[PDB]
């Protein structure tokens, strides 16, 4: 039942005892184990709603009081009643902080409890979403000082009201095939781009065209708005040594905001809530820069270095990698744009899973997501065992809407 | 059934079907996963099933599936399991055996050579003296002078758990480790346990960075023996940098063959204790995680001073700089003296085309994500964007505890 970690650099050993309230699958079972998968009615309601306020309860030193007694009853009627129930703001803003914590893939929850939640429950509109997400774009970003945020939009009803927000990040690059077989911009956002285009967005066809939003209030078709250029800061990226760099043209934006997942808490849905913190270094230089399947620069990198690409062996690739990250890291830094670097964020992570065991008695983690993909060894996370379980309130993963929508 | 894996970068998807095949436990269940903890006497009852799964497999392996020899062999085995409470393995069997239990090793991102690979049947030896002559004939067939040879040594099985072959080296060849009163560390920290054990014993240490550790053997559940490797058989490489003429002078060496020596090999029930078995050096290996973990050898600081590196902030990462330059320094080195040795984007590229084949010809590939993605430069190698499923066939090598823990001292 009770489960130890071990961290094999330090010799540091925990006990999980947090993993016995996980709920739902992992999807490994006794004899699978599919750790690296990416995607592995009133009367269910009320026990999901039941076990979200008696943790609420818990969590304000009120558990068993006349109070805590007093909403389980009232939310009890409230579902019987009317086959679902609403969130007192206390409630919402502890399960959003909650879904953070909880979130297994997530390095950065040392900051978990610092999330500023904008209550957009009485957003009716398109255009009503659209303002709420300009709103959280400019308060997120801080002219360069940035702030956590997650924005909530109305819970799923019957499920043919959903609000969604189509795109996958608020601010991400548009993607265009070439009639010569290449890829110009994002080669991630192809498809997406053509749905916008396919709706009546004018794409520029540049390489860095900032997406406009797609966005479907109560189950509507989803409707087309471009965030004022003008809130979407973005930072052209040099190089502290190689004056050459920032002639390969290379800029990224400043503020990554997640906006495809669902809100679980308390067994209620919020399939739109856009939420954002600030960058790790290695998402830009290492995975939106060097994937082969994403802007795929190395090649150009190291011909600019004139390294030898003649033999995998001399680790141009490796060279090259680690200059791209020092420049992203430098440009931001210059900019006076929040980021953090991959061995400062690992660090406080171990601290975070250190808190947690010793207040919480665990922390769920996805080592395959935690470890940064470079230099995983030599940060400290590569050492640590985790424990990967499904804790609520959470985020979870949605599929695309136009995969699932109907005109 | 049919389990799916997909390629995030190409798109690919493959289907497993080979995972039905397995049986023994992951350690992760629907509630939790443990794919990063790194570790998650029989009866005839148990036995002869083990056995009869084993012998179907070998005889579906060379096409004679329910043959006279088949059905010959299974009861001439269930007679020996009745009669003896064991059975001995076939050489052809265990050659298969020991191949099988590489290609099953979920762990091992260099199984693209698992069907090449030389066993040196030692079930006849009977003493530590014995096992000495066997693991120095190992060592310099698999060495050959640099042109490294895959190659396994596979001692008598476990009888009841009273007389077990074991090799106490975790490899067989490591260099000492001496905590010294200050608390620092002379050598490898990671041998600093094994290292005082054998100075107990009698080993006379030369207390230097590089000493290479002698044996320690048991055979036939006995208190271990001491025997040193002869020096002109252990190949070792100074490691120099191409551009930096300045790394040579901090003094670091590594050797040629990787030897592991503690694992258990499990053939149809069957436990062998003692089976050192070797191939060759990815280069990260060695450049790091024995150079640069901070638990072991622990370069970088040096490194990077003698480069000239902004030290004062992580973000100037000078640390991931430094990284790359030493593990350009082990493949020179290496390359430049023909010692067999192969760089991380290589070995990865490699083990997704045989992951491909396993999964076409023989319906899947158990693989290990955690431990195949390599510790520098992950989502630059074609591993990191492959999705993997972790299961357990047999043959299997397994992890067993150091012997120093559970030895009975006989004096
Ligand atoms: C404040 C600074 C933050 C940092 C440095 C950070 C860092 C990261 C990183 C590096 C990842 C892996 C992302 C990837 O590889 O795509 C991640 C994932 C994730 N983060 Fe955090 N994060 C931060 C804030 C937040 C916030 C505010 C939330 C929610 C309120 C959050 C929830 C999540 C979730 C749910 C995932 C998994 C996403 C997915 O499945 O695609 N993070 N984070
Ligand atoms: C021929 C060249 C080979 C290469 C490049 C190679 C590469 C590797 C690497 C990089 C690892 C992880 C090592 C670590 O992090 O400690 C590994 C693990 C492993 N290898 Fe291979 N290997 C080779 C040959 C072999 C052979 C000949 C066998 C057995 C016959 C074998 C069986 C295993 C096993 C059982 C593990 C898991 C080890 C453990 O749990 O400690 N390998 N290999
Ligand atoms: C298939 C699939 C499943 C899943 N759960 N998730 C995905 C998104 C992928 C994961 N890996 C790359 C891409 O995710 C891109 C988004 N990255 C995270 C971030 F940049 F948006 C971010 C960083 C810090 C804070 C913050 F709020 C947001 C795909
Ligand atoms: C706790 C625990 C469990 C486990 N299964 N295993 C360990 C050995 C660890 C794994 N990671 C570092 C150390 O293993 C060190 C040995 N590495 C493998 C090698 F170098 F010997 C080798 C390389 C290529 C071919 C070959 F035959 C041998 C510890
Ligand atoms: C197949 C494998 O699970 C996949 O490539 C994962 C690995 N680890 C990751 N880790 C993070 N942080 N983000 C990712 O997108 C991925 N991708
Ligand atoms: C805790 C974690 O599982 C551990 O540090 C693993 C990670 N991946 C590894 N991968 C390899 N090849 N070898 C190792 O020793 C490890 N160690
Ligand atoms: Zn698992």
């Amino acid at each position: 039942r009770f489960l130890k970690v071990k961290n094999w650099e330090t010799d540091v050993v925990l006990t999980d005892t947090l993993h016995l309230k996980s709920t739902l699958e992992t999807g490994c079972t006794e004899h699978i184990c599919m750790g690296s998968i990416m995607l592995p009615t009133k009367d269910q309601l009320f026990p999901l709603a039941k076990e979200f306020l008696d943790q609420y309860y818990s969590s304000i030193k009120r558990f068993g009081s006349k109070a805590h007694m007093d909403r389980l009853e009232e939310v009890n009627k409230e579902i019987e009643s009317t086959s679902t129930y609403q969130l007192k703001d206390t409630e919402l803003i502890y399960g959003a902080k909650h879904a953070w914590r909880n979130a297994s893939r997530c390095v950065g929850r040392i900051q978990w409890s610092k999330l500023q939640v904008f209550d957009a429950r009485d957003c009716t509109t398109a255009h009503g979403m659209f303002n709420y997400i300009c709103n959280h774009v400019k308060y997120a970003t801080n002219k360069g000082n940035l702030r956590s945020a997650i924005t909530i939009f109305p819970q799923r009803t019957d499920g043919k009201h959903d609000f969604r927000v189509w795109n996958s990040q608020l601010i991400r690059y548009a993607g265009y095939k070439q009639p010569d077989g290449s890829t110009l911009g994002d080669p991630a956002n192809v498809q997406f781009t053509e749905i916008c285009i396919q709706q009546g967005w004018k794409a520029p066809r540049g390489r860095f065209d900032v997406l406009p939003l797609l966005l479907q209030a109560n189950g509507n078709d989803p409707e087309l708005f471009q965030i004022p250029p003008e809130l979407v800061l973005e930072v052209p990226i040099r190089h502290p040594k190689f004056d050459w760099f920032k002639d390969l043209g290379l800029k990224w934006y400043g503020l990554p905001a997640v906006s495809n997942m669902l809100l679980e808490i308390g067994g209620l849905e919020f399939s739109a809530c856009p939420f954002s913190g600030w960058y790790m270094g290695t998402e830009i230089g290492v995975r939106d820069y060097c994937d082969n399947s994403r802007y795929n620069i190395l090649e150009e990198v190291a011909k600019k270095m004139d390294l030898d690409m003649r033999k995998t062996s001399s680790l141009w690739k490796d060279q090259a990698l680690v200059e791209i990250n020092i420049a992203v890291l430098y440009s931001f830094q210059s900019d006076k744009v929040t980021i953090v670097d991959h061995h400062s964020a690992t660090e406080s992570f171990i601290k975070h899973m250190e808190n947690e065991y010793r207040c919480r008695g665990g922390c769920p983690a996805d080592w395959v997501w935690i470890v940064p993909p470079m230099s995983g060894s030599i940060t400290p996370v590569f050492h640590q065992e985790m424990l990967n379980y499904r804790l609520t309130p959470s985020f979870e993963y949605q599929p695309d809407p136009w995969n699932t929508h109907v005109w």
